[PDB]
């Protein structure tokens, strides 16, 4: 996250860190708890991942340095990548992880709602991107989960900034005209969370940008509302 601030324990309880276990153990991607055995994340995360055997999902994490040999995590039973996914910038950048056991909900780990039936035309004005990603394009994964408030931009504006790409209705963009706050490397798969009527909803999944926090270059997110039927079908 560029231009963000440190989060505190319990602030973003749906946020997880997905680790790979081989050839080293490290953060791969963010994700969001959406049900008792379900993480919503980005399909791009699994490039070159041979099987679910090498994944671990850690919930209730503020600092990556909390993760030690005795830290509890969830195994991954199944990776469900959208059938149409090919490349982040071409869309369909969505995946589910089915966990090997159920998450017990606590102050530090809880699900986030999807965008609700009846809210298709809600104007979201309180949206936050979170993650352990870089603070600028050339950096490293951060220890403490970061947050930044980012305004949504229209698809029409977003398409004007990315004339080499097809910005579809299945994407949503967010950024400041003069840049300075954005997702960056290591934030992908995590949430763009928007609060409406004091309820948080998972509006986006951090997907791609051509840079981080550049002027007139909004971040591009998977538009979760356009995948609710897919998510419900896959999760039962
Ligand atoms: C290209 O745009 C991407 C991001 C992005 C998103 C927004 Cl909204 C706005 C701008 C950007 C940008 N830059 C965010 C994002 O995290 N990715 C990802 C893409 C990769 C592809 C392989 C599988 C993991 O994900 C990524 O760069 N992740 C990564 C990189 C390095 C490390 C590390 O040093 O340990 C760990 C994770 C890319």
């Amino acid at each position: 996250i560029v231009g963000g601030t440190a989060s505190v324990r319990g602030e973003w309880p749906w946020q997880v860190t997905l680790h790979t276990t081989s050839p080293t153990q490290r953060h791969l991607c963010g994700g969001s708890i959406i049900g008792n055995q379900w993480i919503l994340t980005a399909a791009h995360c699994f490039y070159g991942v041979e099987s679910p055997k090498i994944l671990r999902v850690y919930s209730g994490i503020l600092n990556q340095s909390e993760i030690k040999e005795d830290t509890s995590f969830f195994g991954v039973q199944e990776i469900i990548i959208h059938d149409q996914y090919k490349m982040a910038e071409s869309g369909y950048d969505i995946a589910l992880l089915k966990l090997e056991t159920t998450v017990n909900y606590t102050d530090s780990q809880r699900p986030i709602s999807l965008p609700s039936k009846g809210d298709r035309n809600v104007i979201y004005t309180d949206c936050w991107v979170t993650g352990w990603g870089y603070r600028k394009l050339r950096d490293k994964i951060q220890n403490t989960l970061q947050k930044a408030k980012i305004p949504l931009v229209t698809n029409e504006e977003c398409q004007k900034r990315y004339r080499g790409h097809k910005i579809t209705h299945k994407m949503i963009c967010a950024g400041y005209r003069e840049g300075g706050k954005d997702a960056c490397k290591g934030d992908s798969g995590g949430p763009l969370s928007c609060k409406h009527n004091e309820v948080w909803h998972l509006v986006g999944i951090t997907s791609w940008g051509e840079g981080c926090a550049q002027r007139e270059r909004p971040g591009v997110y998977t538009n979760v509302v356009e995948y609710v039927d897919w998510i419900l079908e896959k999760t039962q």
